[PDB]
């Protein structure tokens, strides 16, 4: 037998930075998870019990705070890419870092009006992460997404028209709820290393933001063929407005609301235009992938 | 052996409605988890195998859905008072309903500036609950609660001048940071039955507005010299703005946020005045606990 | 306003000891999650910021930690009675202390046949649970359970025979599937202090493996005409073998499994005597409480 | 903008399944999580809102309940297999369908020492998964797992040797506590098509004995150098006792139990030799993989 493959690191690993304003008194904190996995000349620590090539993950856990503390953690792109480059670089037999961040949020409360200095409010599970690769020789890819946003509409999503066999009993409809939790990736180009991706530090967050605000409005607005349909109409989008990107991927849930028929009892009415009462499933839900690229 | 106490009924019933505005097109979704857990003379199905006493908890879940189609679902306190008057009402065996209702957000999407007729995101697992007991004879108690209310502070809170000895190993400090999760319930007068729950209708969404508006003002302006000293200030304004509360309640989590010495690495300082970079603690936590009634 | 009820201290402290038999070479392994809250003359933190009267929750901690390494933490009730009497005899204004202990399993793994020295497996999520309130001038009551025991019987269940109104859709059945969580506590009689806790310390192992033993018995053996029969018939038993028990509670979801009907694909006959495909249902969920004492 | 990669279908399909023995009165169940998605010439539904090209998700969970009341459901290789080849045989223009089964453990309880013909327990919460591809034209892709294997051992686990620079403050060990949640996964040499699974039936049920068996029996017998290589060992034994398997990986959590120092509260040892009360840690955590093929 041989290791075919190998990687190894820490998991799990809980970072909060604060950063404050000594002008204005304002504080403005980060909170995130990261992973870190590395690969390189390690088989021997399998086949041999050969320890000396182990960079232990203690010590990796370790080199995430302290680059925390030396470096800007926003945005997580940045962050990664620094952390990871770290690796390939200290380390003359390690040859790939794998990081992948977690951001939580933290929103500054508005109390009275006015934007609290240092109090801040979880609005949400939604959140911003990063898988950043870093691989010698051959760069910095960069995959960044948000997830757990979850959304509900509560018209305007139809589905018809679909294949109906002997398996089918699924009834076509004009007006049904749809709702989903939006996982969306998108895919940057490889990167040189790490000044390429200091270049186009502004990049980060504004992309982000677009792909939200696209996410947001296009689901609210268009006149739902399909899950299908509306997706693939979020990332082109995506692709138009942000040419560094050269994929968008999203995967979506389709969590069903069950009409409720309340007819067997006194002949009330609860189904087609009639409905107000239905009963969320909470399994099986239809997923739906897909992944957009350029011509 | 005998019967001591005897409960059932049906958990965990998930219930969506649609609320339509014809004139103006603009749609209001509300959606809830209910349980309902009924007392009264069954302790023969206990016992004897009779089951002629028992509401079968199918029907208490069909119920549920019949009672949401024909009566408004908001307040929570209004929609629980009627379905719990509803068992002891229609079952001359049944003297007790116990109604626990979960609220889920789903917050009006603004997609431009302008407020979306049909489209909703859950902002946050924050959630507003109700508990209604209805007793025969002994009217409507109803506890009111939010949870799931997660803030962080990252400065002007304090903890010193606590007890010392031999146990201790905690030192004083006069700037931490403080993050919980808030968990606050109120307790009404006791009510008479349904006409004058419905009398006091407009209470219930102002209450629950006030509770948490002093909630967030208090934590993120109090100075604080402790977990127990800031939920009392909270408990106390709560009961000032609202007569027709008994008692207020607080559970808090004091979750841990710990600075990270970094000096053993080139002399790099993270502790006191030098802290940036912190390691948020999953467990343990503390917990703190108040009641505060009226003199 | 006025402090109605406090109480403060350390929730989710994982403890792991380690028992070394140095003749035999066998190590024995118990892990637990740790809950301690305190009540006493406190209410001056609250309402003064006087923190004097605060035993830190990190002291809290600490002491868990020591009265673990100087005492045994087997069997629970013993060790969550020590643990409470520590806190009501050394601080003369603390007068209450609530413990609760939670249970996982580490199992001693069989290789080849024969028990393992030193390795160990976690089998099922079942806890075995305590809980123990110490007051001061009024003795020791403890409350033990077992909890998360997953049990499905795929037939001799029965359920016909309850109410029949126009709230009523379910069918009468002389066969079905049935499937619960237990949840089970047995409440001891009031300890007049640590004393007559150790008397009694060979009772404790006893009563949860007997407590264990007669609800998987009665589930298996039973021809079930409800929940609630069962469920009774369960409690009798424990409190018939053991005479320092008062009360017996149990708490039981009624994990639904439904029958689907295939008929409208070529006739495919898959209900009543010809049911061999179910669909699990996540919720909703019957839930059945009783608890049982002495005539 | 072209659609680079899509697959849609349904998730969370919970199915339960009785087989009832007429002649010993004996029942034997089964109880699984299923996933379906499917690929092929399907991009008109994202891209012109062509539905007709669409096997509604609905349909997929009603061909699942189908499939599993005309076919044996164990062992879930071959399950699975019947199941992806359905969908790629009855639509000509899917090309592929992506199975993934989690198999839920209902293992028969003994009463009095004797197998119960109908009752049964969730002992644990290990699963035991498959995961086929059928592509048309390219065989059967099976990869079979097992999951939440959670093991501890309180000795004979070292770690010493490892790399040390200014990143380093973890000490050599020489006996330390080693945690894990095993993830196992062997991959089957690809299959033509469904008579030759068929021909390798016994081998499925085997194989997973054995992979079982080898991790319990490696884990507690190894004195550990490390996780890299006892892993290696496990995976070493799997390839060489099955030769239709060509990789086996395991990935690996380590879940550290930390020693508390003690020596501050009256000079307490419990710390190297004198070591017997942990705190064990939730997070963070060593996270190993590696994939073993052969030579
Ligand atoms: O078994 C281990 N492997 C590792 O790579 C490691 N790093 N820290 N502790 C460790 N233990
Ligand atoms: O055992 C049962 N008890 C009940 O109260 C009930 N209600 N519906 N099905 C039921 N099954
Ligand atoms: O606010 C706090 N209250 C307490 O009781 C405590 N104990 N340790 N740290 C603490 N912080
Ligand atoms: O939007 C949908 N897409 C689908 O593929 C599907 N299948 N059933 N319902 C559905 N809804
Ligand atoms: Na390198
Ligand atoms: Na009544
Ligand atoms: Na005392
Ligand atoms: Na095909
Ligand atoms: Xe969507
Ligand atoms: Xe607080
Ligand atoms: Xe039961
Ligand atoms: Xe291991």
């Amino acid at each position: 037998s041989a290791v075919k493959a190998a990687r190894y690191g820490k998991d799990n690993v809980r970072v909060y930075k604060v950063h404050k304003d000594e002008k204005t008194g304002v504080q403005t904190v980060y909170e995130m998870t990261v992973c870190v996995l590395l690969e390189g000349e390690i088989e021997t620590s399998y086949t041999k019990a050969d320890n000396s090539v182990i960079v232990a993950t203690d010590s990796i856990k370790n080199t995430i705070y302290i680059t925390a503390k030396q470096n800007p953690v926003t945005p997580p792109e940045l962050f990664g890419s620094i952390l990871g480059t770290h690796f390939i670089e200290k380390y003359n037999h390690i040859h790939a870092a794998h990081v992948n961040i977690v951001c939580h949020r933290w929103t500054r409360m508005d109390i009275d009006g006015k934007p609290h200095p240092h109090s801040f409010i979880r609005d949400s599970e939604e959140k911003r992460n990063v898988q950043v690769d870093v691989v010698e020789g051959k760069g910095i890819d960069i995959k960044s997404s948000l997830s757990g946003l979850t959304v509900l509409k509560s018209t305007n999503s139809q589905f018809w028209g679909f294949l109906r066999d002997e398996y089918t009993t699924l009834k076509e409809t004009w007006d049904r709820i749809l709702s989903t939790d939006v996982d969306a990736t998108w895919q940057w180009k490889n990167f040189s290393g790490l000044q390429e991706v200091r270049s186009h530090v502004p990049k980060f967050d504004a992309t982000w933001a677009t792909a939200r605000e696209v996410t947001l409005k296009t689901f609210a607005e268009d006149n739902s063929a399909s899950v299908q349909a509306t997706m693939y109409k979020m990332a082109e989008q995506i692709l138009a407005r942000q040419q560094l990107i050269e994929t968008v991927e999203y995967s979506l849930p389709n969590k069903h609301y069950f009409e409720i028929d309340l007819s067997w009892h006194k002949g009330l009415q609860n189904t087609g235009k009639n409905a107000e009462v239905f009963a969320p499933q909470s399994d099986p839900n239809g997923l739906i992938k897909c992944t957009v690229g350029r011509s």
